[PDB]
């Protein structure tokens, strides 16, 4: 039920906050460096630190701009925050294998 940073245990999100974007909460995507990510969409997350300037470039989600999301405690790269779009305006795309799932 709770998702934590795999690298240090920081509390990050909850299964109840999962967001089916375009029919599914899971999107399997590649970046321009050839890396594949199983991205889980959450409406909400906490314990992150958002870095940099939002960008539209290479966005996997049409109409959204992204910012890198680090674990706020250890600095692990956990995913991205998306903003600037519609229904919803914002959400989080977190990398599933960088989280640990467990009891509340
Ligand atoms: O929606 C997104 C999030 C950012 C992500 N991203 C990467 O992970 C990356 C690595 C190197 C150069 C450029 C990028 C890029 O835009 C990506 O490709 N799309
Ligand atoms: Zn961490």
């Amino acid at each position: 039920s709770i998702f934590r940073c795999r690298q240090c245990g920081q509390t990050i999100s909850r299964r109840d906050w999962l967001l089916p974007m375009g029919g599914d909460h899971e999107h399997v995507v590649f970046n321009p460096a050839g890396m594949i990510f199983r991205v889980w969409c959450f409406s909400l997350a906490q314990g992150l630190r958002l870095i940099g300037a939002p960008s539209g470039e290479f966005s996997w989600f049409k109409g959204y701009d992204w910012t890198i999301a680090l674990c706020g405690q250890c600095g692990s790269h956990l995913g991205w925050h998306y903003e600037g779009g519609s229904q919803p305006q914002t959400f989080f795309g977190l990398i599933k294998d960088r989280l640990a799932e467990g009891p509340a």
